[PDB]
């Protein structure tokens, strides 16, 4: 038992572990979307320069947790990463809504977890994720929520140049 | 016979020559085409600048080898050059074929020339060929690969309109 | 089939999707531990920001790779990524072995993959090889070698006396 | 029949073309010698750096006169290109001869140009050559009249030391 | 047995000390001619300054050597070095054709350890070598080249005015 | 007989000669020391830098010595050099030791040779060695003085420990 160990119920120490690994997993997909779009046969450039982009902050919000752990004297218990579901994504807006449609589950986590830091009265872990996380992830939310939006009245995928005129006039 | 002549046979000298004149008239090819789009019947200025920005490097290339015939103490023999094969390239989206088209047939010789150059146990030449063109000619064919792409995508030859906001949009 | 694809094998192919997971799971190694002297029964600061730096390149490295298969017009298979072998590590100079353990591992591999890329007579991998790591797997060798040397010559982990001014008079 | 054709005679169309195959001939020409010079058995270095920025200008010339045939609406036909004459110049002074006696060709075939220029009575073309050209190839007459004179006057080629003199205290 | 040797055949150690041992000889070689032109019966100055500073370049690829023998875990065993051939250099000309005598020999020995490199199969060692050494030596012969040249076409030894002007006009 | 020839006599000549071969020699010797703690299993960084430095200096004596040789119209012959004695110096103390062991030896000898040229009663060498050479092998051994000392105080070889910090609080 460590020394600096006040307050910190042994069940919160597993719910990190669970969440720290799952974003870890969400960092390795957008790894993988950014360099889809690189291929000749899709070549669209700046969605590389975007989504490689999120790689590297959702990174950072995992490595943000484990510094959290140790200032409370936890444990870290890592698990393997899985691969991504799909490795064709076939199109740009329907890259969008896999990655639209993975936030919400993080989202979805974070919400019980919450929850579950309300029961065991630890207020410390309350107000942090009150306010370096929740509040993050909702912006992100409604910037996807604009680009599916837009993609889809201006015609794609149908039409190409809905695409590639909206990598220009948006992402550049 | 030269007095700095060292571990350079008499094969490989009839070999650069061949690989010279190739380059020449590569970029003798692209001069016809970067003033072909200056006409008033096409008036596609960037493709003039692009093409013509072309020329000017193969050009150096041809440049270099020549530079290096002499530090192994060659000879210099210069054929005569071929005119292109195709006087009107009729639109955009053909032209960037042919060009693509074009490169291939020079990294293909390449490849032969660096196979020649492993025979002879010739290092020099190996590590040469090795760095100031074998990893150009493979970003130069990436880029080409991509306009490529894009353009037929985006529904060109049969939209004009798919040729004139490329224009702007990319090689501005 | 791809139209940029020239002169790349199909075993190739599968042997980079080998050295990509490989690397990535290096640098989930290292993040592990980097952390891993963050605990407040360690709490050696520096070895924190040494190996966290190192997660950062060998990562660039795997990422690195993915550009070049695209290049080479082929395709990106992903696995799973395998958790580290060992949690804790248990002492300063008992880590940095592992470490130096990991590495050798990696430019074995390495080595093995210049020799195929021989037989199938592919320049361009030759030399990329050639240029852009085996040259930098030596030098972090060799300086990981000192770093143990000097450790066990200082009488550590016995006298942790030693591992502590180890700290601020190199990693500082 | 393009629109914007207007008192361009389909004679002159014809001897553009004939115009401009010269000229590229010239700029051929000189990058054959300037690169002769610099064989180990000459070694005279600045007469490298100053044909070769010969062939620079004589270059834009050509692509000068490209620029023109769009303006007034004609069409470009392309020929082969001719090798040098004679590959072996020899010595230095020899060289400036034959570059001398082509410049005069040069120069002849323009009077011809502006002569049938005014049977036409097409008054652009006349002021344009009576521009850009005519008073360029005065100059360079000149100029290489003198430094054949200096040369022979000096002894050269049968004293070396003549030659080597001229190089450093004029084009230096 | 190091513990940072891998992939390291014992044959190559034995290799290096020879070369090593070379070129100690030969910047020893340069230093006895760089003050032999020093002499009040020779008096050219800036041959001294020179060959000379030939003497501190050769000495640096020796020690970069010795730096890449520690960092694949070799050894370093050194032997004596042999004075040179002959004291009295006699002249200006004489004095280059025996220091280009001396780099061909030293450009014949790395051809055959590259020769060497390839049968064990040591790739970092192939593009190395590849890279800092056979680039420079072919640069250094044919400036060396043109220096023999020039001094044998103006007249010398025969006539020493072709020597002193020499001096000033090109190591100035 | 040289023209700048003056009460310069035979004997001393011989006698130079025999100091600068002693020269070289030591500075040989340095330089196989300052390589030799670079290896992996001793690891010592900065007294490579500071020998390497040493090395350099005593080149320049060497050089300085040459350069008088002339001043006075002598002649210069050189000898072979001779390896070092020890290859494996074992450890940092025992090195310094055989260091300071070199120097006596040099300063042994200059005291004979100042006493020479007191017989032939040459003032300009008196006063010549009087003040670039004895003032500095006099501070050269001070400063290895006390390096001795300190180390052997500290206790090293035995604790490896004060080497370590030996080298990061002097030569730093």
């Amino acid at each position: 038992t460590s020394q600096v160990r006040q307050n910190y119920h042994q069940d919160s120490e597993a719910a990190i572990n669970r969440q720290i690994n799952l974003e870890l997993y969400a960092s390795y997909v957008y790894l993988s979307m950014s360099y889809y779009f690189d291929r000749d046969d899709v070549a669209l450039k700046n969605f590389a320069k975007y989504f490689l982009h999120q790689s590297h902050e959702e990174r950072e919000h995992a490595e943000k947790l484990m510094k959290l752990q140790n200032q409370r004297g936890g444990r870290i218990f890592l698990q393997d990463i899985k691969k991504p579901d799909c490795d064709d994504w076939e199109s740009g807006l329907n890259a969008m809504e896999c990655a639209l449609h993975l936030e919400k589950n993080v989202n979805q986590s974070l919400l019980e977890l919450h929850k579950l830091a309300t029961d065991k009265n630890d207020p410390h872990l309350c107000d942090f994720i009150e306010t370096h996380y929740l509040n993050e992830q909702v912006k992100a939310i409604k910037e996807l929520g604009d680009h599916v939006t837009n993609l889809r009245k201006m015609g794609a995928p149908e039409s190409g140049l809905a695409e590639y005129l909206f990598d220009k006039h948006t992402l550049g």
